[PDB]
C-alpha cells in the first residue's frame, strides 16, 4: 500500500486540502515528497496536503498556465526561478513573509535566488547541485586520480577513453552540460543586463564537447538519462544533479563515486549549477488553504524533514539547522557524498531568471548544442542562430 493511497485517504476525510502540483515522475524524489506530506498529514485535524504529478517540470509549469487560463490553480506548486518571474507577470504569487513563514537559516544561495525586488515569492524545497559522478573501479584500474581540473578531466578522459576502446565521459547535449563547461570557463549569460548565447565563453564551452565527441572521449547519450545508459560500455565521469544520486546507485553495476566538480585551479571546486525547485504559495487559494501552506512550508524548513528528504535524494539541505540534525549526521557519518554534495552546494551559480528562460534553455540554446553535437554544426553558427532567436523571442 503506497503514500498516494494513505494520502488519497487522508484528504478524503479532511475539511481543507491545499494541492502541491509538482514534477516528480518517480523514484526517490517522488516517495520522499509523500513520505513527507503523509507525516504532515497525520499532525493536522482536518486538513491536508494532496500532491498532484503533472509529469516532469516542463509539463507541470504548461499545466500552471492551463490552470491560469481555466482560473483553477493549485495552492502549492514547484516552480524554477524563471517559472517564478513568469508567474509574478500575472501578479499570481503570495509573497511568503506575508504567509509569516520565518526564513532565517535559508542558505543565501537559495534564499537569493527566490527574492525579486526584495521580496521572496518561493521557499527553496528540492535545490540540487551539479557534481561529478564517476567510476571508482574504472579509475582504480588505471591509476587515475579524481581530476580536481578541467585540464586533469579532459586529460583523465583521453587516457581512460583510449585504454577502455570506448567514450568514457558521458554528457547529455543540453543546457544543463552547457552550464558547467560555459561557467568554468568563465562564461556569465548577462552582458550589462542583455542575454547573450554566443559569447566567446559559450563558443569555447560547445566547441570542448564536440572536440571531446570527435576525439573519442565524450559519449553524446540522446535517449534517456546518464544513469538509465549504463551498462552499454565503457563509463568513468558525467557531470549530473546530486538528484540523480539514488538513480546512479540503483543503476551502477560499477562502485559508484561523487566528487567536487573540477575547477580552473585546485585553489576551488568549479562551480555547479543549481537545479531543482522552489514551493510558490498561489493568491487564488483560499485563507484556509494558505494557512495549510503556511504550516506546509514550515514543516518542509524544519531540520528533519530537510534531513530526511536531503538523505533520500541527494537534494542540498536548504537550511543551516538540517545540517545539525542527528539524522543527518547519521546518514553523513556512514556516507561522505552527501557532505560531498554539501561541499559543492557551496560553489553554486544559475541560469538566468527571465520568464521566457525555460523555452530559451530547452527550445533555443538545447537545439543549439543537440545542433552541433549530434549534427556537427559550427558551434559559433549554432550559438548565432540561438542569440537571434533568443533577441526575436525577448523582444515579441
Ligand atoms: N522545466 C524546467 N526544467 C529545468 C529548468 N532548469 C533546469 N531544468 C531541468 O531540471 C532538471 C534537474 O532537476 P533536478 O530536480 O535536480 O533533478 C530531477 C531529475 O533530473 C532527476 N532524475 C530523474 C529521473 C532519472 O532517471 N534520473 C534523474 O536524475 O531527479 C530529479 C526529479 O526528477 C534537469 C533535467 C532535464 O530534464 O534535462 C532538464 C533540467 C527550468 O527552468 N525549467
Amino acid at each position: 500500500m503506497k503514500p498516494e493511497d494513505v494520502i488519497k485517504e487522508q484528504c478524503a476525510r479532511a475539511k481543507v486540502v491545499a494541492e502541491l502540483w509538482h514534477g516528480f515522475t518517480g523514484g526517490a524524489p517522488k516517495a520522499a515528497l509523500e513520505n513527507l506530506v503523509v507525516e504532515f498529514n497525520k499532525a493536522q485535524q482536518g486538513r491536508c496536503v494532496r500532491p498532484v504529478p503533472q509529469g516532469g517540470y516542463r509539463d507541470l509549469s504548461t499545466k500552471i498556465k492551463a490552470a491560469f487560463a481555466a482560473g483553477k490553480v493549485p495552492t502549492m506548486a514547484q516552480a524554477f526561478e524563471n517559472n517564478i518571474a513568469l508567474y509574478l507577470e500575472a501578479k499570481a504569487l503570495l509573497p511568503i513573509e506575508s504567509l509569516g513563514v520565518k526564513l532565517q537559516g535559508v542558505n543565501l544561495t537559495f534564499l537569493n535566488a527566490v527574492r525579486f525586488g526584495g521580496v521572496v515569492y518561493g521557499v527553496p524545497f528540492n535545490k540540487s547541485i551539479q557534481v561529478l559522478y564517476y567510476n571508482k573501479d574504472l579509475l582504480k584500474k588505471h591509476g587515475v586520480p579524481v581530476p580536481a581540473t578541467l585540464e586533469e578531466f579532459v586529460a583523465a578522459a583521453k587516457k581512460l577513453s583510449r585504454a577502455e576502446g570506448g567514450p568514457v565521459y558521458w554528457f547529455q547535449p543540453d543546457a544543463s552540460t552547457f552550464a558547467y563547461f560555459f561557467f568554468n570557463l568563465g562564461g556569465s549569460y548577462l552582458k550589462d543586463g542583455k542575454l547573450v548565447l554566443n559569447s566567446k565563453e559559450a563558443v569555447e564551452a560547445l566547441t570542448l564537447l564536440q572536440n571531446g565527441v570527435k576525439e573519442g572521449w565524450a559519449k553524446p547519450i540522446t535517449s534517456g538519462a546518464i544513469n538509465q545508459n549504463l551498462g552499454s560500455g565503457p563509463y568513468a565521469f558525467s557531470v549530473d544533479t546530486s538528484a540523480g544520486y539514488t538513480y546512479y546507485l540503483r543503476a551502477a553495476k560499477f562502485d559508484l563515486g561523487v566528487a567536487t566538480l573540477p575547477g580552473r585551479t585546485k585553489g576551488q571546486p568549479g562551480y555547479g549549477l543549481v537545479q531543482g525547485t522552489n514551493l510558490v504559495v498561489f493568491r487564488q487559494a483560499s485563507k484556509e488553504e494558505q494557512a495549510v501552506a503556511k504550516d506546509f512550508l514550515e514543516f518542509v524548513l524544519s531540520p528533519r524533514a530537510q534531513a530526511v528528504f536531503a538523505t533520500a535524494t541527494g537534494y542540498v539541505p536548504v537550511t543551516e539547522g538540517a545540517l545539525k540534525d542527528p539524522v543527518y549526521q547519521a546518514y553523513a557519518a556512514e556516507n561522505p557524498d552527501y557532505a560531498t554534495i554539501v561541499r559543492q552546494s557551496r560553489y553554486a551559480k544559475f541560469e538566468p531568471a527571465l520568464a521566457e528562460w525555460e523555452q530559451i534553455r530547452f527550445d533555443i540554446l538545447g537545439q543549439a548544442i543537440k545542433e552541433a553535437i549530434l549534427n556537427k554544426a559550427d558551434p559559433k553558427a549554432a550559438l548565432d542562430r540561438a542569440q537571434k532567436l533568443a533577441e526575436d523571442l525577448l523582444s515579441s
